[PDB]
């Protein structure tokens, strides 16, 4: 029916139907459109105080907790897809991780480098697509897929 990890959903406000992929957390009202070696992704870090190392460059000590962290990563998924600001340019002030000065891109990869569900989600997103929130052991990530 539809391409991985795709299943129809219900808006609770309006009642309209969405489509929710819960590999990328990723949701969107149109239908969904529809694996390479290796995929090049940017992402926008936010840690918290259960992250391996909580700490950064925007951070010594990060004290955030994770309800938290993810509140601040749903603000930002609100404003990149508004267009009130861009991917590249929240990556840049706020991620904790240091791709945050190469406007959050990680290069190119194949699987078997990156935690699990980041690898998952990157490789389940189409070309130019962003995830939704995205948990490791890191911390919490949106992820846009660039090549
Ligand atoms: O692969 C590498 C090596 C060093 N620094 C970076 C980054 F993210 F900052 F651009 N990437
Ligand atoms: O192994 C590691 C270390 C840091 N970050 C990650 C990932 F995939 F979540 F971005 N993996």
């Amino acid at each position: 029916k539809l391409p991985p990890g795709w299943e129809k959903a219900m808006s609770r406000s309006s009642g309209r139907v969405y489509y929710f992929n819960h590999i990328t957390n990723a949701s969107q009202w149109e239908r969904p459109s529809g694996e390479p070696a290796r995929v090049r992704c940017s992402h926008l870090l936010v840690k918290h105080s259960q992250s391996r190392r909580p700490s950064s460059w925007r951070q010594e000590k990060i004290t955030r907790t994770k309800e938290e962290a993810l509140e601040l990563i749903n603000g930002y998924i609100q404003k990149i897809k508004s267009g009130e600001e861009d991917f590249e340019s929240l990556a840049s002030q706020f991620s904790d991780c240091s791709s945050a000065k190469a406007r959050g891109d990680l290069g190119a990869f194949s699987r078997g480098q990156m935690q699990k569900p980041f690898e998952d989600a990157s490789f389940a997103l189409r070309t130019g697509e962003m995830s939704g929130p995205v948990f490791t052991d890191s911390g919490i990530h949106i992820i846009l897929r660039t090549e």
